[PDB]
């Protein structure tokens, strides 16, 4: 039972978040994070966009970041359209200070992600939730939140850590304070079996709106799936894969990840 799951895990997902919040944890974070999770990042951007492209045929007019770290995947963004409305939030003000050095054009919002509302008004394309979702306290109220956010063509796209995939994201640790580092991450993340439950709940009795789950390597994608083939025909996405090649080893050395798309086309 999915509420019950998520409330019953809510202490291990207090535990991950000490690791963005307290002083000396922080530092073991943003290292760890920079140095093993940047590869991933136009992947991801790249296959929402893709996406988005596919099931619209026409670019997202906006994309609000959640958890948006220093400003990384909107910097990329920025970089990759001459006009886009661009949002990030995240609830440490030192990254939110970083994002804002960069000077780019975008709001960039320092709260907790709950509070969205309090800031945003406008119906958002895409809305990016990139390795975070289990630092959330209230994961299934962010996602209830931000499908009321969604505007009538538009996807949230959610990537975070499997919890069973703890040994081959041990294997990516380079000291004693990262090993302990990842421990708490991954025992605050969910499992397919969980997150394809939390998908099912938040978008069951919503009209025009649909999920799609996978740990496959491609937005979660399998390889027989005709969207998939559709994701994989733009040029930017095929791009970034070849480019990605030589900084990974064998997929069973690598940690899998979900991969949740919330759709809605009213
Ligand atoms: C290119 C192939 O990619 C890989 O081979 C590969 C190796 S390690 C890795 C990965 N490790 C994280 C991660 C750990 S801790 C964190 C923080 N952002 C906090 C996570 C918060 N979430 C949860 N705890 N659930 N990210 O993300 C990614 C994509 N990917
Ligand atoms: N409730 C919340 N609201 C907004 N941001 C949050 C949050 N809990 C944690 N975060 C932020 O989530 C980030 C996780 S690490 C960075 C994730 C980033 N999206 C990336 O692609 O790598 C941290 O910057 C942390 O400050």
């Amino acid at each position: 039972e999915i509420e019950t799951i998520v409330r019953e895990s809510e202490a291990n997902r207090i535990q991950a978040q000490t690791w963005f919040s307290h002083p000396e944890k922080s530092k073991v974070s943003f290292r760890y994070d920079e140095r093993e999770t940047s590869s991933i990042r136009s992947i991801s951007i790249e296959t929402f966009l893709s996406f988005y492209s596919s099931k619209f045929n026409r670019e997202p007019y906006s994309v609000l970041d959640i958890g948006c770290g220093q400003g990384q995947v909107i910097q990329y963004l920025n970089s990759r359209f001459q006009k886009i409305e661009l949002t990030g939030i995240d609830s440490s003000a030192q990254a939110i200070s970083s994002a804002k050095k960069l000077g780019i054009n975008a709001s960039f919002i320092c709260s907790n992600a709950e509070n969205i509302m309090q800031y945003v008004s406008k119906k958002q394309d895409i809305i990016f939730i990139h390795l975070c979702f289990g630092l959330f306290k209230n994961p299934i109220a962010i996602v209830n939140t931000l499908i009321h956010l969604l505007s009538d063509q538009s996807c949230i796209y959610i990537v975070d850590l499997d919890r069973n995939s703890l040994g081959e994201g041990l294997n990516t640790a380079q000291s004693r304070e990262e090993e302990a580092y990842l421990k708490d991450q991954y025992r605050a993340s969910l499992t397919m079996e969980e997150f394809k439950q939390l998908l099912h709940v938040v978008t069951k009795e919503q009209h025009g709106v649909s999920f799609h789950v996978g740990n496959s390597f491609i937005g979660g994608f399998d390889e027989t799936s005709s969207q998939f083939f559709s994701l994989m025909r733009n040029r930017n996405l095929q791009d970034a894969l070849r480019t990605s090649v030589g900084e990974q080893l064998k997929q069973s050395q690598m940690p899998a990840l979900l991969h949740g798309w919330i759709i809605k086309n009213k």
